[PDB]
């Protein structure tokens, strides 16, 4: 069934809320983790790498990596975890995409089978502006599991600038679908901003619609919303 919301003043009470819960979890014996990318929670990131919180017998599940980047890209999303927490917090071990997948439906399979070999105890999410989930955008398959996403034309300019050739930016990734990260036992979704609030409202109040990719969330049976108050302005 069920959708509990933390409304908070703003990110970083959120993000010390978000750790105090994540920190629970672990001591009530989750071992698998799903994570999030993105600015949403990069605070949540920090606290973690100065906490004495110990990852190292735990498994790191992420959402996503770009088609063609290896792990030591400066552009991964591999990367991007290894700054922001595995390098201070390392996990037994760390599961991303192989953006360098010679067979991307061999990829696809494989992070399928990774997913049922290490169930998700605790996954942390942010929110896009139109309630996309991950690389999921509206019109996605509830049913979806791991599969290759062409990135949103906002995406590959927003990317762009971080590359010095044209021909180096990625135009796909391999992505967790909506199916993929319904199946953790607990979601943890974060949402700060105003450009949130909108996404945020549609998510709780609107229809389960493959429009609104996070109106799936309706339905798991243990998601905690935290929101600050802008961005919950519409629940
Ligand atoms: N990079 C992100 C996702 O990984 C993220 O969960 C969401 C919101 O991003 P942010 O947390 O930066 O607002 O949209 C993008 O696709």
């Amino acid at each position: 069934g069920s959708m509990k919301t933390i409304k908070v003043k703003n990110k970083t009470e959120g993000s010390k809320v978000a750790f105090r819960m994540l920190e629970e979890e672990i001591t009530f014996g989750a071992k698998t983790l799903g994570l999030a990318t993105g600015s949403t929670p990069l605070e949540l990131y920090k606290e973690i790498r100065e906490s004495h919180l110990d990852f190292s017998d735990m498994v790191s599940i992420n959402l996503d990596e770009y088609v063609g980047l290896s792990a030591d890209d400066k552009q991964s999303y591999a990367y991007f975890m290894k700054q922001n927490l595995f390098a201070a917090k390392p996990f037994k071990k760390s599961y991303l995409p192989n953006g360098l997948a010679a067979d991307l439906a061999k990829e696809t399979e494989y992070y399928d089978q990774i997913l049922a070999q290490y169930p998700i105890d605790l996954q942390i999410l942010g929110i896009g502006r139109n309630a996309h989930i991950g690389f999921n955008e509206p019109g996605t398959a509830f049913s979806s599991q791991t599969h290759l996403v062409d990135l949103t034309p906002s995406t590959i300019a927003a990317n762009s600038r971080f590359f010095e050739k044209a021909e180096d930016v990625p135009k796909q990734a391999i992505s967790m679908g909506l199916a993929s990260i319904m199946s953790a036992k607990m979601i943890l979704l974060m949402a700060f901003g105003e450009e949130k609030a909108e996404a945020v409202a549609a998510m709780v109040k609107g229809p389960v619609t493959e429009e609104i990719p996070a109106s799936i969330l309706q339905t798991h049976p243990k998601v905690i919303l935290i929101v600050d108050e802008k961005a919950g302005a519409g629940i």
